[PDB]
Order: structure tokens, then C-alpha cells, then sequence
């Protein structure tokens, strides 16, 4: 009989990998290890060992080391071929002040802790909170933001970490709209350090704002030519040979020209359906990606439990509440206050009026059938949330602190969603969006002005709503 087993593994510099036969007996008539490629490193004594330690050296570049074990018994020959590649350590750096990028990043971190258990992670998130215990579970060190952006504390921590290593790969994960505020402060001081490589950049939309910006930019003359022309502008700024930075889209959608970059779009098809963005679609090419909504469900049960704990969402309870009554489920999305100089109570009352219209079968804006009522208040709603919830005795509360985007991520969207406009509507399937209410703002003071706004024009183009779904409350 002959058995041949093969495997490969990355070994981080200075870490240990145990070479051992794969699925073989513990004892042999004869046996040997030999090294078949890579700089000689096998010790003479280990040739007759069954298992022994490979300690990864510190190198100027990655290198593969190949080892073959041969073991013979009376009726069976066992061969194990193991290829070890010595790699630089990887530091993963996460920066976000919103919700959606942080939530996507958290899923990635949970996966990556299992796939890359040696990697250190530095995390600066404004909305998602990782406590000390969960942080240790995920090899996370948390750092504050400076306002909304990368802190000097984080920059110095990365500098120190880099200094401590023979070589370093850095992976960045951040918010697409604010990439230029977050990455250059880290990239610039490391730029001339040849042992440090920015190995990957992952950029995530945070919501509607990236689409409004694209909408406002789509008719700009010669816009891709201008983008191309600003690549060197970004490059020289990062290299610290010029103080001039690209303005606008040039500091946002040129990263893939300089680094291995993925742009995760919440609605990648916007680049398809909006004809004046076909040129940007082509310019980004394979770097443009669709943000996935189903990765949570592919996590293991224990991993799902960890995600839920960190984001503060009792999914099991909401599942139970959805099933309390056999009616389909409606979530009203609340807001805070808006323009007009009215009292807090006025803003709560207007939202109560909206719900009353929604559940009134004689109203033109009736949801269309009977639903069980659920309330997702704005996190900053305060007493407004209490007033609204208290106005509907059988309405079930979904804790306002939870980012609404957690529901779409965990496949916990209800049958229908309606209420005050928010970025959260950009990640709800059209079939689940009932109506959206726009309130008085500096740019919107009636329904006609709402319909003509960039935000609504984008949602119409994307099919999130039709005009009949767009409502106004002063
Ligand atoms: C153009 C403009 O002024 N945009 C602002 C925006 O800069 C920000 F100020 C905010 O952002 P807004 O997208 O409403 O909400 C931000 C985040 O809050 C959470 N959320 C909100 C409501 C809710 N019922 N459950 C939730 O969970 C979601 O995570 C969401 O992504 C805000 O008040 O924080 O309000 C909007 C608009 O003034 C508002 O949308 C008009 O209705
Ligand atoms: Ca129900």
C-alpha cells in the first residue's frame, strides 16, 4: 500500500510550526525527513525524528521550505510532503465612525481570527463597542478616534508595532467616504520604510452619502480624465514630496491605482443603472465589489453569538417577538428632531401621526394589510422614543441603541419597513420598503422639494422606492 499526503502552510517569522507525518502510524520499520527546497535549515538530528519544530527565520522576503517524510511499515509506505512559506507578520487596521463599515469589518474579524490566528488587529470604531474580553477573543487592541478619524494614538501604535518587527504587512479596513481622512496619517510616516508594505485596502460604503456624492458628481465634465490625472497627486502626497492633495473623488476612488484595493458598494449596480457612471464602473473595474449581506449566516453558531453580543442584539428575542402574533411584522423607523423650532413633543407627535396613518385602513398611506407593530427608535431619540412607544400599547420595542443595519446583516428584517428617511433604507430590499417620510430640512420644505432631492433621485433610480412611496411631513 502507498499513501501520499500533502499540505502547505504559512508560518509567520519567529513562530513555530510542527512538522509531522499526516495521518500515519506512530511507529515505522524505517523513517526519515529530508528538505527538498528552500535554504538549508533541517537539523541533522531531526532527520530521524518523527515530529520536530520548524522555527521560521527572519528574512528579507518570503521564502518557501519544502520537507518530505518517508515512513515504511511491513505492508505500507507513508509519504508526507509539507510546504512551509515563511511570511511577514500582518497587522490589520480598522477605522470607522459609522455603522455599516464597522459591522462588515466585525464579520471579517471573526472569520480572520480563525483563519489567521497570529494576526494582531488595531480597531478604532465609534459606534461598535468591543469590550476587553471580546477584544482578547479576537486579538483586538482598541484605540480612540480623533473625532471621527484616525487618532495620533493609533498612528504611534502602528509605528511602534512596525518598528518591533523585521518585516510587516498592513491591511487597512475603513469607510469609503472618509478614506482620505483616515489612511494618509498612517501611510505617510511609514512610506519610506521598505520593510513595511500596505498589502491590502478594503473600503466600505457607510450608506446613502456615497451615492448622493456620486449623483452630484456624475455629470462633471471630463471626470474620469480628471481622476486619472489625480493619481499622481495622491501618490506624491502619500510619498511626502508634495503638500497638495487630490480634492473630491480623486482622493476616494484612486486607491486601487496605488494599492490592492476593494471598494465594497452597498449597491454596486448603481454603477450599472446610472448611465453617466459607466465610465467610473470601467475605471474601477474588478476593484468594485458588491457588499455581501449573507456572511453572518455562514458563520458558525458560536461565531454568530459573538457578533450578536458585541453589537448588542438579542436576535433570539426578536425572533420570538416576531412570532408572538401570527400577523406579519412592521417596523416603524423613528427619527429625532428636525427643522422648524418646535418642541420635542411636536416631533414625537408628528411621528405618532405617521404611524396612525400607516395602520388606518381608510388612510391613503395604509400599509396595505394588518401588521404587528414594532418600533425601531433613533439611537439619539431620548424622550421622543418613550412618547412614541407609549402611544401604541401593543407595539414592541427594538432597542434604539442597535444600528438598524444589524437587522439586514443578521437576516432579521421584518415583512415591511416604513418611517422617517434614513441611510438605513439603502440596505433594505425594495419589497420590504413600504413608504419613506421626509421631514423639513434646510433643503426640503415640501413634498415636491423632497422628490427632486439627490437622495430621492438616487433611491428612485435604484428602485428602492417609487414616487408614490415618498412622503413629506413638515
Ligand atoms: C442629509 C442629512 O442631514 N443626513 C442626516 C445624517 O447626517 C445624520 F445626522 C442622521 O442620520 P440617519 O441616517 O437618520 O441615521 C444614522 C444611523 O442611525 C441609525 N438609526 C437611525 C434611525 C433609526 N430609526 N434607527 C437607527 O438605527 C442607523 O444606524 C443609521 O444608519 C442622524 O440623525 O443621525 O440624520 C440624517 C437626516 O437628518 C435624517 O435621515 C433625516 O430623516
Ligand atoms: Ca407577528
Amino acid at each position: 500500500k502507498e499513501t501520499v499526503s500533502s499540505n502547505s502552510a504559512d508560518v509567520v517569522e519567529t513562530e513555530t510550526y510542527q512538522l509531522t507525518p499526516i495521518d500515519a502510524p506512530s511507529s515505522f520499520l524505517s523513517h526519515s525527513w529530508e528538505q527538498t527546497c528552500g535554504t538549508p535549515i533541517l537539523n541533522e538530528s531531526d532527520k530521524q525524528a518523527i515530529s520536530f519544530d520548524f522555527v521560521a527565520p527572519e528574512l528579507k522576503q518570503d521564502e518557501k521550505y519544502c520537507f518530505t517524510f518517508k515512513g515504511i511499515t511491513g505492508d505500507h509506505r507513508y509519504i508526507t510532503n509539507t510546504t512551509l512559506t515563511v511570511v511577514a507578520p500582518t497587522l490589520e487596521v480598522y477605522i470607522d465612525h459609522a455603522s455599516l463599515p464597522s459591522l462588515q469589518q466585525l464579520i471579517h474579524i471573526i472569520q480572520a481570527k480563525d483563519e489567521y490566528p497570529s494576526n494582531q488587529r488595531f480597531v478604532s470604531w465609534k459606534r461598535v463597542t468591543v469590550d476587553a474580553d471580546n477584544a482578547n477573543k479576537l486579538n483586538i487592541h482598541t484605540y480612540p478616534l480623533k473625532g471621527n478619524n484616525t487618532s495620533p494614538e493609533m498612528v504611534a501604535a502602528i509605528d511602534e508595532y512596525a518598528q518591533s518587527k523585521n518585516r510587516l504587512n498592513i491591511e487597512f479596513y475603513t469607510n469609503t467616504a472618509h478614506v482620505f481622512n483616515n489612511l494618509p496619517p498612517i501611510i505617510q510616516p511609514l512610506y519610506n520604510n521598505e520593510k513595511v508594505k500596505i498589502s491590502h485596502i478594503s473600503l466600505y460604503d457607510d450608506g446613502s452619502s456615497e451615492y448622493v456624492s456620486l449623483y452630484q458628481w456624475k455629470d462633471t465634465p471630463n471626470k474620469i480624465e480628471t481622476l486619472e490625472g489625480e493619481v499622481s497627486l495622491l501618490a506624491n502626497y502619500l510619498a511626502g514630496t508634495s503638500p497638495d492633495a487630490p480634492k473630491g473623488m480623486g482622493n476616494r476612488y484612486n486607491w486601487h491605482k496605488l494599492y490592492d484595493t476593494d471598494y465594497y458598494f452597498l449597491r454596486e449596480d448603481y454603477l450599472d443603472v446610472e448611465a453617466n457612471l459607466h465610465d467610473l464602473r470601467d475605471y474601477l473595474g474588478s476593484s468594485a465589489k458588491q457588499m455581501p449581506w449573507d456572511e453572518f449566516a455562514k458563520l458558525s453558531d458560536s461565531q454568530q453569538t459573538l457578533f450578536l453580543d458585541i453589537v448588542g442584539f438579542d436576535k433570539e428575542q426578536l425572533q420570538q417577538q416576531y412570532s408572538q402574533s401570527p400577523l406579519p411584522n412592521f417596523i416603524f423607523t423613528g427619527t429625532t428632531t428636525w427643522a422648524g423650532g418646535e418642541t420635542k413633543e411636536y416631533y414625537a407627535q408628528q411621528q405618532v401621526n405617521v404611524i396612525n396613518n400607516a395602520i388606518n385602513e381608510t388612510s391613503p398611506y395604509y400599509l396595505g394589510k394588518d401588521y404587528d407593530l414594532f418600533f425601531k427608535g433613533h439611537p439619539a431619540g431620548g424622550v421622543i422614543n418613550d412618547i412614541i412607544l407609549g402611544s401604541f400599547p401593543d407595539m414592541i420595542n427594538i432597542p434604539a441603541k442597535i444600528s438598524f443595519e444589524v437587522l439586514m446583516m443578521t437576516d432579521m428584517l421584518p415583512d415591511t419597513v416604513a418611517g422617517i428617511a434614513s441611510s438605513l433604507y439603502f440596505t433594505i430590499p425594495a419589497d420590504k420598503v413600504n413608504f419613506i417620510v421626509f421631514t423639513s430640512s434646510d433643503t426640503i420644505t415640501d413634498r415636491e422639494e423632497a422628490l427632486k432631492s439627490p437622495l430621492v433621485q438616487v433611491m428612485l433610480t435604484l428602485g428602492i422606492v417609487k414616487e408614490k412611496d415618498v412622503l413629506f411631513w413638515a
